[PDB]
């Protein structure tokens, strides 16, 4: 049998037994048995390799589903949305009044008004926990139908319960096509949503059930066997979306109004990216409906798997580490401050004197500038020899007598100016003002008579004289000896019987010496606050005026300061042109016309005269004068006769000069004049003048001007950009993108040229490649030959990894990548204030320049070569959207907004509401996003807790909230991850194929050493979608393509049905399968996470993730890894643009190089047979 010894091993193993025992009891009453845990990991394990990885379902709690709300604006429906109530009776907070959930809708939906639940707790026994609940939904229709539901559970503590709401919205008829974009080249179709005259397009339905389950904890450890988790799914309702009916279901207009602490609710849903048109079948509503349904089963199965687990014995767990929000933020706040010193560096030149480069050109016009008065002198002491002259115009046939008997008059007529004639006045002439600069001639005049005589200008009908009485004189007594005695008698015109009071007297002409001198013109310059300084431009100045005229050549310009009276002092550029004006010389071509009558009208002098009688008995001298004349014009009126040898009538007018140019005419314009040149009349002569031609002409100095002159112009700078930039950021971002937007001006525009930006893009590609301390360059060239040649090499990966290294270290040539591709894009900064909160990240950016130099040059062609054709070139190349970035950025903003971008002047506000996705919020990201999507699905990752009671705790109190703790610690992780790469190709006029690329896995095996078939496996697709219908409202409608058309066969769609959901179709044909694949890819990431980088998807990048779909490798997932997130992670970070993870075999990115380079080779070979 056995010996003595082995007796003794017995009773020491016996012995440690019950150490192990007494611990057990030392710790608690919960069970700690090592082998059934490990039984029931493995089992759980085996279950978890089968919950679907497919449809894409985004689980939002209370607070997101507010944020979320809050964000999105436009019509936000979902295929299918599930509001869970899940609860654990552990964790339920028992000092609550009632447990309850009521959340509503504000709107008219066909089957939906409010949802209202309510848990009672029958019986609960605190020291094993025993609970007997009673769920009742009640649930309001529209008409106000109360419908109730009862569910009743018997189980334990620790284990869940959920209660799944669905309210389903199937687009199942899009109506038109109404018309035709423009903009975009596609027909417009509607969406009928509303009560409307027309026909309704979504039908909608419901689905209601509970889930519950039983760990069989107990009699596993009664009975020390396992027995596998049951769970129990118990259907209440399902209507299914047969008929079209309005108002569906928009998530805008959920409230949750009330949910009681310590009860988890979550609502998923999938949303889809763009508009799409469903299958109106029965059996595929209903499979649409059922795998939505399955998920969310699948889910909380494998965490009630986890609770089992963790109930039969001991599990550790770590929890993952969070990031450093503190030392982010420390980092950020240096950098920060490093902007502000910058800032204050750019303040000195606040204190410097800045210049900018100036440049115009002013042509040939005509400008008009009148004198006071036009020239004109008086000869002083004219007396006239004629019978008619300045004064006197007097008929022979009135009756006029003399002393003698029937004799006749002989008149002197005298004009006399009172005052001297000179004046000596410089001028402020004004030639050209302007917004921008305002140009001043000037010059200066000379005024002095030379001694000629006097001029006489005959009037063959003169008009009203000074002198034009009625009556003059009568007869009264006649001598024989001493002669007629006479009373002389002056009344003038115009009398008590008369209108329009008038009165002139005839001017005399003499000509004098005008010296009229130029030295300098002056231009002033609005914001010039000093001299400006490199002054240059060229000028020829030619006068005319009288009949002689300058012509002057001025070259050189300085600066000078100056003021003026209006505006104050100027600054600009002045030019010397000296010269001296002398008309004298041939001044006589006016000698036809010039009779010039001087206005003078009052009504103070009417019928007044001088009074007295000389003659026979009175003596032949009379001296005394009438002064009205003088106060009315400023001169002398002379009347007075002798007796002698002849007589005369004296009659003299005196003025003033001033007086006379207060209203001086140009009367006969009978042969007027014209310009020296021909000109056309400047508005100042000849322009409806009314009489008004000759005065102007001998007062405005009319001349041409044309000439251009170039300088630099002081200003003042204001706030530079660096200080706008330290005063007005949030966030690192918003620096980077501020310094973007500040380099976007001095970068040059000759790079808005094909050819040049080429030149520039291989010039920062030698100077990366130059500066590199080994040679990895040179065998990726010999990697890419081999390849492009068709020979397999191991080592690709490898050389990959040290191209992606080398673009991540060298930082400068992704900055300049970046900023050429920014400036050359249509509207780069519109783009760049598009963009917001987010930084374009250049790593892709610069990995396709690498590429794609490589390849060129191992084949030896230049880039020019493919890249021929007409603009927008990526219409008319078949590569150039591949191997161009700007194209690609081109591409991309006319395929998300529509092309509403190349409107004119559009601003980014009015642009990022144009966005052409399905539920665009405006936190979105502009190009098609690109993220690791990890979170638990149908409950939340915390419990709601409770504090602690204040009274004195119970034993029975301590041993639930274990339970509780052991529950909901580490059993809460997701049960998968996933990434999707979506990529846009442009085909037609009006058409795209979106090629959507979905890959995930699987959560992680706790026992990874077993076979493949029972560990966590991997499962991607690769859909194809194609745009061509648009909505009246701006938004694109997907038809789904078949999977023909993205390369798969049967039995490739059969694996991917496998591989994404978890099961083999029984019944499904490869149409019914890949129908579910396609239409569970297309579901949207929604959340409240933000989002702070951008990035532009690839061809190539999208074949080297395709390499990792379509041929998998061997790979043991859960002895390599500890996260399912780590891996697609990884993933994430090779399609961005960066370097493979060394966790992977060597030929899994040898592949995924080969088959890059294949793909752009394969490309290139295509277009160069053109």
């Amino acid at each position: 049998n056995i010996s003595d010894n082995d007796e003794n091993i017995l009773k020491t193993l016996i012995a440690d037994y019950n150490l192990r025992m007494r611990r057990d009891a030392l710790l608690g009453e919960l069970a700690r048995l090592d082998e059934l845990r490990d039984i029931s990991q493995v089992k759980g394990v085996e279950y978890k390799v089968t919950i679907p990885l497919l449809p894409v379902i985004s689980t939002l709690n209370q607070h997101e589903f507010e944020i979320t709300q809050a964000n999105i604006e436009t019509d936000f429906i979902a295929d299918n949305v599930t509001f869970v109530t899940s609860f654990v009776p552990a964790d339920l907070d028992l000092e609550q009044t009632i447990q309850r959930v009521f959340f509503r809708t504000t709107a008219t939906t066909p089957h939906f008004q409010s949802f209202n639940l309510v848990i009672e707790i029958l019986n609960y026994d605190q020291d094993s926990g025993d609970v007997e609940l009673h769920v009742k939904i009640m649930i309001v229709r529209p008409n106000s139908d109360v419908v109730n539901y009862d569910y009743t559970w018997i189980g334990k503590d620790y284990e869940r319960i959920s209660v799944c709401y669905n309210l389903i919205s199937h687009l199942q008829r899009i109506d038109g096509p109404h018309g035709r974009d423009d903009e975009a080249e596609m027909p417009i179709y509607r969406i009928i949503r509303r009560d409307s005259g027309s026909i309704p397009s979504y039908a909608s339905g419901e689905h209601l059930y509970v889930i519950s389950s039983h760990l069989h904890v107990d009699e596993i450890v009664r009975r020390r066997e396992h027995k596998s988790i049951s769970v129990d799914v118990t259907q209440l309702s399902l209507i299914l979306p047969i008929i079209r009916t309005f108002n569906p279901v928009d998530l805008r207009e959920v409230r949750i109004e009330d949910i009681t602490p310590g009860i988890e609710f979550t609502i998923n849903m999938e949303v889809s990216t763009y508009l799409a048109e469903s299958s109106g079948s029965h059996v595929d509503m209903q499979r649409a409906i059922m795998n939505h349904a399955d998920k969310i089963v699948g889910n909380y199965t494998g965490q009630q798997w986890n609770v089992q687990s963790n109930m039969l014995s001991e599990v550790r767990t770590q929890m993952l580490e969070e990031e450093d929000e503190e030392a982010r933020q420390r980092g950020d706040y240096t950098t920060s401050t490093l902007v502000q010193t910058m800032a204050q560096v750019s303040d000195l030149f606040s204190s410097t004197i800045l210049y900018r480069r100036a440049e115009a050109r002013l042509d040939n016009t005509v400008g008009a500038f009148e004198l006071l008065r036009p020239v004109l002198s008086i000869p002083s002491e004219y007396v006239h020899n004629g019978r008619v002259g300045p004064i006197t115009n007097i008929p022979a046939n009135a009756s006029i007598v003399t002393s003698s008997s029937s004799g006749a008059g002989q008149v002197r007529n005298i004009f006399k100016p009172i005052g001297d004639q000179t004046i000596n006045e410089s001028h402020f002439a004004n030639v050209f003002s302007n917004d921008e600069y305002a140009i001043y001639l000037r010059f200066s005049y000379r005024q002095a008579p030379v001694q000629s005589e006097t001029v006489y200008l005959q009037q063959n009908l003169p008009s009203m004289r000074i002198v034009s009485p009625s009556s003059v004189s009568t007869t009264v007594s006649t001598a024989v000896i001493g002669g007629n005695t006479i009373h002389i008698n002056c009344p003038i015109r115009p009398h008590r019987e008369d209108r329009l009071v008038s009165g002139g007297v005839q001017v005399p002409r003499q000509s004098t010496a005008v010296e009229i001198r130029v030295q300098e013109i002056l231009i002033g310059y609005r914001q010039a606050t000093t001299f400006p300084i490199d002054t240059e431009g060229r000028l020829s100045l030619e006068l005319m005026y009288g009949l002689e005229s300058r012509s002057a050549v001025g070259n050189t310009m300085s600066p000078v300061r100056f003021v003026t009276v209006n505006d104050g002092e100027f600054f600009g550029l002045t030019c010397p042109i000296d010269l001296t004006l002398s008309t004298v010389v041939d001044p006589s071509s006016y000698l036809s016309d010039g009779v010039i009558l001087v206005a003078t009208a009052f009504e103070d002098l009417r019928g007044y005269a001088w009074v007295a009688t000389l003659g026979g008995d009175w003596p032949r001298t009379y001296n005394s004068s009438m002064r009205a004349f003088n106060v009315l014009t400023g001169g002398d009126i002379n009347l007075s006769t002798e007796y002698g040898s002849e007589m005369t009538y004296t009659f003299k007018v005196e003025l003033p000069i001033v007086y006379m140019f207060n209203n001086m005419t140009v009367i006969s314009n009978n042969v007027p004049r014209v310009p020296v040149l021909g000109v056309t009349y400047a508005s100042i002569y000849q322009d409806s003048r009314t009489e008004l031609e000759a005065r102007r002409f001998l007062q405005t100095l009319v001349f041409r001007i044309h000439g251009n002159w170039s300088a630099r112009i002081p200003y003042t700078p204001g706030n530079l950009p660096t200080r706008n930039t330290a005063n007005q950021h949030q966030d690192i971002q918003q620096v980077i993108n501020d310094s973007i937007s500040q380099e976007l001006g001095r970068l040059s525009d000759e790079l808005l040229n094909m050819k040049n930006r080429l030149d520039h893009l291989e010039r920062q590609f030698e100077m990366f490649i130059q500066s590199q301390e080994s040679e990895w360059w040179e065998i990726l060239l010999n990697v890419v030959m081999d390849t492009v040649l068709g020979y397999f090499s191991t080592f690709a990966g490898n050389a990959l990894k040290s191209a992606q290294q080398a673009i991540s270290k060298a930082v400068g040539y992704t900055r300049r990548v970046l900023m050429t591709v920014t400036k050359t894009m249509r509207n780069g900064p519109i783009f760049t204030r598009l963009l917001g909160a987010k930084n374009l990240s250049g790593q892709a950016l610069a990995s396709l320049e690498t590429l794609v130099e490589s390849v060129l040059r191992s084949i030896n062609v230049k880039k020019s070569r493919f890249m021929s054709g007409a603009e927008p070139l990526y219409k008319n190349n078949k590569v150039a959207q591949h191997i161009d970035n700007t194209e690609k950025m081109n591409m991309m903003m006319d395929f998300s907004f529509a092309n509403r971008n190349n409107r004119q002047n559009i601003t980014a506000d009015t642009l990022s509401r144009m966005h052409t996705q399905n539920a665009h919020g405006t936190s979105d990201t502009v190009l098609p996003a690109m993220r690791v999507y990890y979170r638990p699905l149908g409950f939340l990752d915390k419990r709601v807790g409770e504090a602690l009671h204040k009274g004195i705790t119970r034993p029975e109190a301590l041993k639930k909230q274990l339970r509780s703790d052991v529950a909901n610690v580490g059993t809460r992780a997701p049960s998968h991850a996933f990434m999707t790469y979506t990529d846009v190709l442009y085909e037609d006029a009006g058409s795209y194929i979106v090629s959507k690329r979905y890959l995930g896995i699987g959560e992680l095996n706790r026992f990874g050493r077993t076979t493949s078939d029972k560990n966590a496996d991997i499962g991607g697709v690769n859909i194809k979608y194609r745009v061509n219908k648009i909505t009246a409202d701006g938004k694109y409608i997907i038809d789904r393509l078949s999977h023909t058309e993205s390369g798969y066969t049967a039995a490739d769609v059969d694996r991917l049905y496998r591989s994404l959901f978890g099961k083999q179709g029984d019944g499904l044909s490869t149409e019914q399968k890949w129908m579910d694949i396609s239409r569970g890819v297309d579901a949207k990431i929604i959340s409240a996470d933000m989002v702070s980088e951008e990035f532009l998807s690839s061809k190539y990048t999208g074949q080297m993730i395709d390499e990792l779909i379509n041929s998998p490798p061997q790979f043991n997932y859960s002895l390599i890894y500890r996260n399912c997130q780590d891996f697609v992670l990884d993933v994430l970070r090779v399609a961005q643009g960066f370097s493979p993870s060394n966790k992977w075999d060597v030929s899994t990115a040898a592949r995924m190089q080969q088959r890059r380079v294949i793909s752009l080779m394969d490309d290139l070979m295509s277009e160069s047979e053109t």
